[PDB]
């Protein structure tokens, strides 16, 4: 994870420019829906300029920051990947549902997560990794005890530390867990990524069982969708009140949104308030609102 300097930063901007040009091609019909790479990359540029501005005079400090070195390396890696993706996908980049354009969507989410992480760790351009506030108290305690005030830890150490408190049953569960928590796909877990995961799958006391029940095996789980995609999916069940699904939002990391069909044949969306998703779904079934996950007749018991 190499030391960041002007020329690395400038190479980043040159690579980001190339991705921008690639995604401006009109034959992609690139829709504006979040995550929208054409906004994300300028926004990442602006926040990086802000960081560099704050560390004028102190460029040694910034460039030795462990979190920043890993972040910039990952940013260079993902933009190169995006550039390669275009070079080899060739004509299929213009097929809306091709596998190379589903890969572009996937990279677009990662750019979104990376920007969000960078803003959580460098609010206003100043490094605050070591004072980051973890939302759930049992999770904050776990981080502070295993990792102190580290901002980022390699996946292997994170897995080992977490296994001792929340046993992971197999190599396969470990990989699936890595895919859920390692939002930036850089083989590290930041305190920001750990915040998001423990918020989504609280209560801490049953952490991984909540994750299995909500995001591994639940037919209601949609992973990342927009409001509009949720509505369009539930439109097909407007005749079936009680049909519901739940989603993550790339613009509101760490919270759930539930969409459901009303007895009156409308679709409403609710954000779980001061309860875990787990409980909002139990209450929602009890009250007759969340009965048919993705329209299916069998609803998991929680
Ligand atoms: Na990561």
């Amino acid at each position: 994870p190499g030391t960041v300097d002007k020329k690395m930063v400038e190479k980043c901007w040159k690579l980001m420019d190339k991705v921008v040009r690639l995604c401006q091609n009109p034959k992609l019909a690139l829709k504006n829906s979040p995550p929208y790479i054409l906004d994300l990359l300028p926004d990442t540029y602006q926040h990086l300029r802000t960081i560099l501005s704050r560390y004028e005079g102190k460029m040694e400090t910034l460039g030795e920051n462990e979190y920043f070195r890993v972040f910039m390396e990952n940013l260079m890696k993902k933009t190169k990947q995006t550039i390669s993706l275009f070079k080899e996908g060739k004509e299929r980049m213009y097929e809306e549902n091709s596998q190379p354009r589903r890969n572009l969507t996937k990279l677009s989410l990662i750019f979104s997560h990376m920007l969000a992480e960078l803003k959580g760790i460098f609010p206003s351009g100043l490094f605050q990794g070591d004072t980051f506030r973890i939302t759930k108290a049992d999770a904050a305690e776990f981080w502070r005890k295993a990792f102190g005030e580290k901002t980022i830890v390699p996946w292997k150490s994170f897995r080992q530390a977490l296994h001792e408190v929340h046993p992971i049953s197999s190599g396969l569960e470990a990989m699936a867990l890595k895919s859920t928590i390692d939002l930036t796909c850089n083989d590290y877990i930041s305190v920001f990524e750990f915040d998001i995961f423990t918020r989504l799958f609280q209560p801490w006391s049953s952490l991984l069982r909540n994750w299995n029940s909500l995001a591994v095996t639940h037919p209601g789980y949609m992973a990342f969708l927009t409001y509009d995609e949720v509505k369009a999916r539930l439109q097909k069940f407007i005749h079936k009140p009680g049909s519901y699904i739940f989603r993550l939002s790339c613009t509101r990391l760490g919270q759930w949104a539930i969409g459901y069909v009303t007895a009156d044949g409308n679709i409403l969306q609710t954000i779980p308030h001061n309860k875990p998703l787990f409980q909002a779904l139990i209450d929602g079934f009890r009250e007759g609102f969340y009965l048919f996950p993705d329209g299916r007749n069998q609803n998991p018991d929680l």
